[PDB]
């Protein structure tokens, strides 16, 4: 019974921590187009 | 100018795609953690 | 036991409900900027 | 031109920085529900 419940529990969290890894890659991309476009903004 | 701003959205869109997909495996996992738990309290 | 833990399962179902919300609302926002980027391309 | 571009970009770090919010609300629900899983356990 609990047995299971925790393999199914570091299964939530082994994905888990695949998402917040996927998410700081993403925030940095979507602050690298951001720091981009304002250069693009100021040089003109 | 435009044609790196278009490189940048890509990378951008690309990394979302890979957020939709790690999301819908957590998903699952959350989904059959919950029915595996529900059963449990059925029995 | 078992009561205690469908209670936090609910919390974590909750929660992951509200994370796919938003998800959905940021893919509009970067599939926004996508075709305003892409329209300011092709018009020129 | 770039002036809306910059527009939508804040929009979408907006978003983001929501989806960030969640994503700590959402590791802490997961991160309880071990801890108490794993204390039944010992239990």
């Amino acid at each position: 019974g609990i047995t299971e419940a925790l393999r199914l529990q570091m299964e939530v969290q082994k994905q888990l921590h695949e998402q917040l890894e996927i998410q700081r890659n993403l925030q940095l991309r979507i602050e690298e187009q951001g720091k981009y476009l304002q250069m693009m903004f100021e040089k003109q």
